């Protein structure tokens, strides 16, 4: 065979066994394919090492990014690598975002309350950090971390992008409110449409509510009214997560103003 | 309600029976109190709804199929068990008579504007699709290269919590869906990032379009840019940036919704 020396082949060479230990559950995770890697990589996280599957080209760009990163990566012969994913990195989980970083980074806070499903909640991270939201608090959601790896697989790597915090419901309408964040609760049946939600120059949060429930008492009692998307008949509902993108649309060039001048800053 | 105290009516070989053999193709199985009362409201013939003995059958459903002369029996629970097999549960759940499968033409006839899904494969975005373009008034829901044989496949109907059937949804070939728009003079558009059009200005067009939307594999294909009238961009941070599709067309139906609610309203 003279199999390329540099490909990983024993099933037990440290790195692989490194990576088993991950899997088996340091702070550090596994974070899958090219693009989630390279947006980890860009967001800041900190890696260990990159492998590829022999067989297979790693993505030129990736490469690049890792040799401009000083990020060593390597080649595990592919039946190994069925320890799973044809790109694959082990990171260093970032130490959780906090509520505080939210209002800092200034702009719109998206709450999510008692929304669980995770393919939801990874579509919302990815969605609110396109349309540049500030954050996203998560309350009520059976997450433990952020760094969940069904998360970061539904968020397709966006989870470190912008600040995702888990908090309580209470400390959450706390928050807003000593920040004097002004929020709106997205509702059927809601006053304002969600059309005139640019219109109001400050930013905002958001709330949420999940499939059945909706938002809890808290949030509805600290609101300053109640946002509807109009839909064809009012006894029907949209998906949480096409929700968020609607609404974070119409917030969109108050967001990105915001966006724009940290940028410059 | 009587009761299915258990051996075996014909009725639960029936249940039995409606899985993967020319049989299940005429009749399916329809799980969960709100997906069987869309159904319903959505003209679906039911044969029969059952409930496990246990959890109780929600009044509401109780009443619409008392209105329909749908019959509800309750079945003990060690039956429903076993029943549903390799996989989950369901307490409710009905067997209804399939719909004749809805065509091109039936879209076309329903006027407003057109869903193009292409290469859409993953059924919880495209059972979410489904529900986001029955709410926003769109007239139905092309899907081409989905990978499924029937729109009334069981993934589906779940995913779409049931609302497969309150709009027409069609199965089609991607230059039959082409061929479709251009004959029935129905103007397409492609959304991609880097376009020449802004989401935002979707509103603008006065008459029904078909917007086409692509996977997540890599956006819309070849034959569709070909025909279209041109490419709508929502805007993002970065161009390295994209959205889920189904919030995708979240988005682009919104902008379209006063459009496509004035046809719903009118005719
Ligand atoms: C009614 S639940 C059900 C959604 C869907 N079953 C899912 O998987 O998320 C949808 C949640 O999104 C928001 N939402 C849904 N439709 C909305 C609308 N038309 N206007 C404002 N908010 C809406 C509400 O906050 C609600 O808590
Ligand atoms: C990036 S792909 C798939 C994204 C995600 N992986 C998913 O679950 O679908 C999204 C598709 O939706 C439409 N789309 C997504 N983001 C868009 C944007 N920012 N502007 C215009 N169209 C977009 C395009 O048709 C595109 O081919």
């Amino acid at each position: 065979m003279t199999e390329p020396a540099i490909i990983t082949n024993a099933s037990d060479p440290a790195v692989q066994r490194i990576i088993d230990v991950t899997k088996h559950s340091i702070k550090t995770t596994l974070i899958e394919d090219t693009e989630p890697l390279m947006e980890c990589i860009r967001a800041g996280v900190q890696f260990i090492e990159v492998y590829g599957s022999s067989g297979t080209p790693l993505d030129p760009a990736l490469l690049d990014l890792c040799r401009q990163r000083e990020i060593p990566v390597r080649l595990i012969d592919v039946s190994i690598v069925n320890q799973l994913a044809k790109v694959f990195g082990i990171a260093r989980v970032p130490r959780p975002a906090r509520l505080a970083d939210i209002a800092e980074r200034g702009g719109d806070v998206v709450v999510l309350d008692g929304v669980k499903i995770v393919g939801n909640i990874g579509a919302i991270v990815r969605t609110s950090l396109a349309l540049g939201a500030a954050g996203i608090v998560l309350v009520d959601s059976d997450l433990a971390t952020i760094a969940d790896r069904r998360l970061l697989r539904a968020s397709r790597g966006y989870v470190f992008s912008l600040p995702v915090v888990l908090a309580d419901r209470e400390e959450a309408v706390s928050f807003l409110r000593d920040n004097d964040i002004a929020l709106m609760v997205l509702d059927t049946d809601g006053d304002l449409g969600v059309k005139d939600l640019g219109d109001r120059a400050d930013r905002m949060a958001l709330v949420f509510g999940s499939e059945k429930g909706g938002p809890s008492g808290l949030f509805q009692e600290a609101s300053a009214g109640t946002v509807s998307i109009p839909m064809l008949s009012s006894t029907e509902s949209l998906n949480v997560s096409v929700s968020v993108g609607i609404a974070l649309h119409e917030r969109s060039a108050r967001n990105f103003a915001v966006r724009r001048a940290a940028a410059q800053a």
